């Protein structure tokens, strides 16, 4: 287990996410599904000249896990993964510059999505966030953060996935609509409606 | 003809990208692909709740259509469309702090379009733009500009269109690839394959 500080203007981000009252927070589901949906993007594109690149697995989707009894929410996909060098220095496409101008312009929170950084609307949501990750070129790997300005990384011993990504959101205590099967579809609907990928909610038992 | 000054940091990138060299501007025609499918996105929402949405057309789709003896290439959707008042006053996602960052961004070209600012792109290639457009609460409208700080909006009263937007780039005259059938099938494949409408190569 390695513990790493946030890049400064994603710490200040983060922070300004969590203490600050947004109304619009239901955004958070279009934004992990806008990044499930471009990873997928990837893995194909990837795949249409090297077919072997879906030995990993040839289905393309994305599956919404919730969970009451754990209070958790899932968003899995499998698209192209992220390698240990990806978790540990950031995309990049999150850059500082467009942390930045989100943050300027926020002083909608909509308008996230736009800039890079849409992941972190995540925290608008949850008190914690799990990444569980598998690039073909890497091995299976976790990133987990609960803000306060660093995060962790490390070999993931969970179940394989094949492939893909599971982005695990431990849902803060007033926020726990996102795990109602009437709220997710309804969002699903309003804003990922036309997604070019199936999402499929997994019914809880 | 009503001439209007271009917002300020605007005019700057548009300078910047006009003034500097950058090697992969084929990026110009993603993002314009990217704008049609969004706007598409938009109206085909709207007519979930109200099928007379589209009285004006039915059909969602985007068609280049590439021009030798004009050097034009122009990208046409069905999509929402733009108001006199997006010509006039801009589309409210092209905010300030934005544009005056991504230019930070670049002190890769490619990166525009986060920053929300990805149809000015289409200034790498064309030395004029010529957008027309119709939205359904409003009439035919082009908006123009060869950049030099200001645009120009008139209403269309040429061929009406129904509803959506034309893209026309004039090509700057090293520019004349982008007119070619294999290069633009080769952008398109790279950069825009999985697109959720239909994108139609249509043979001068
Ligand atoms: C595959 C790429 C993309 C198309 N999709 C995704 C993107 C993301 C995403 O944003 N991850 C990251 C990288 C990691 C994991 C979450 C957050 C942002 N992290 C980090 C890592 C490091 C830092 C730092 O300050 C380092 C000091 C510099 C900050 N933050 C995710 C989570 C999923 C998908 C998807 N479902 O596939
Ligand atoms: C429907 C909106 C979006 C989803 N799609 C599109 C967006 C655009 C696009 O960016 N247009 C604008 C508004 C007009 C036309 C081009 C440029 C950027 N203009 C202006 C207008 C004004 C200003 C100013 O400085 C004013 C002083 C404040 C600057 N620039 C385009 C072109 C097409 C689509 C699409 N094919 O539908």
């Amino acid at each position: 287990v390695e513990t790493f500080a946030f890049q400064a203007e994603i710490a200040q981000l983060m922070s300004l996410i969590i203490n600050t009252f947004y109304s619009n927070k239901e955004i958070f589901l279009r934004e992990l599904i806008s990044n499930s949906s471009d990873a997928l993007d990837k893995i194909r594109y990837e795949s249409l000249t090297d077919p072997s690149k879906l030995d990993s697995g040839k289905e393309l989707h994305i599956n919404l896990i919730p969970n009451k009894q754990d209070r958790t929410l899932t968003i899995v996909d499998t698209g192209i993964g992220m390698t240990k060098a990806d978790l540990i220095n950031n995309l990049g496409t999150i850059a500082k510059s467009g942390t930045k101008a989100f943050m300027e312009a926020l002083q909608d929170i909509s308008m996230i999505g736009q800039f890079g950084v849409g992941f972190y609307s995540a925290y608008l949501v949850a008190e914690k966030v799990t990444v569980i990750t598998k690039h073909n070129d890497d091995e299976q790997y976790a990133w987990e953060s609960s803000a306060g300005g660093s995060f962790t990384v490390r070999t993931d011993t969970g179940e394989p996935m094949g492939r893909g990504t599971k982005v695990i959101l431990h849902l803060k205590e007033d926020q726990t609509e996102y795990l109602e099967e009437r709220r997710i579809k309804e969002i699903v609907k309003k804003h990922s409606q036309f997604i070019g990928y199936p999402i499929t909610l997994f019914v809880e038992k």
